[PDB]
């Protein structure tokens, strides 16, 4: 699976270890070896929630299988704690981006992902 | 990949109050509270269209409801209209992609969204 | 989501004609005019895969119709080779992200593509 974190928080206020933690947490969450875990990070973004200078956190996860609307709460419940502890941002301003497209267009190495 | 708005136009071309009217008009059209929506735009990048390295724009219109031929057409004029007056970008140089979400797939506080 | 391309390769290691040769090949490969294919690039991104901080990269695109496993593979094969022999990247973990859409969901030139 692949996870990317987008936030308005400057790199200066961004600590270290979030990469490793996310890799291990996600691996045991999705049920896949850390070898298949892709982590993308990009701080200092020009985003504003509610039309104000309110801190926002965009979390996008891309994985095939083991997905559900009801399960989404439990999945995010394990992620909100991390962001609320590290960045201290409230889950209220967190939007989880996902996909449910057929695995027919989901491949790896010389192929395309969905 | 995740949702994000990018453009080759420098940040210096962005006037003050742009984020205000942008969200105001967006909320007014969508009919949804501005407190539930967020504005994200990363300028000063590199893009081209048809060989021409002229200023271009790409934007994702993720929402829930109000989808229709006429409705979508109205949003196109609203977006390109304001963009052409604030950022001075040609309507033929901006691409808008509409994305609808499930009613049970509402965001805000541990929830998945497009 | 959004069809954004990401790479760990910094602007200090990029070649020339990146928004020219690529689009030209992409257009010829698909059989569509390069004038109808937008091209944007986002470098200097920090990303890791499988725990390895090696220079990873993810590509994406959008097309209406003429898509599928066979079609996508016919395009990805060309992309992987071109990218490898251009940005000096390993083709072992090269993948794209082609996505489809609806004609009425495409806003262009103050109007819809519908
Ligand atoms: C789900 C797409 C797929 C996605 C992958 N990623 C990495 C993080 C971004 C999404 C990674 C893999 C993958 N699919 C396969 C498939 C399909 C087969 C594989 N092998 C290893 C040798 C045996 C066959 C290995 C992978 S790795």
């Amino acid at each position: 699976p692949m996870f990317i974190v987008n936030t308005n928080v400057p790199r200066a206020s961004v600590p270290d270890g979030f990469l490793s933690e996310l890799t291990q947490q996600l691996a045991q969450a999705t049920g896949k070896p850390p070898q298949y875990i892709a982590v993308h990070v990009v701080p200092d973004q020009l985003m504003a929630f509610g039309g104000s200078s309110e801190p926002c956190a965009l979390c996008s996860l891309h994985s095939i299988g083991k997905i559900g609307g009801a399960q989404n709460r439990s999945y995010s419940k394990l992620l909100c704690g991390l962001l609320a502890e590290r960045l201290r941002i409230s889950p209220d301003r967190v939007y989880i981006n996902y996909y449910d497209m057929n695995a027919a267009n989901v491949g790896w190495n010389n192929s395309t992902f969905a």
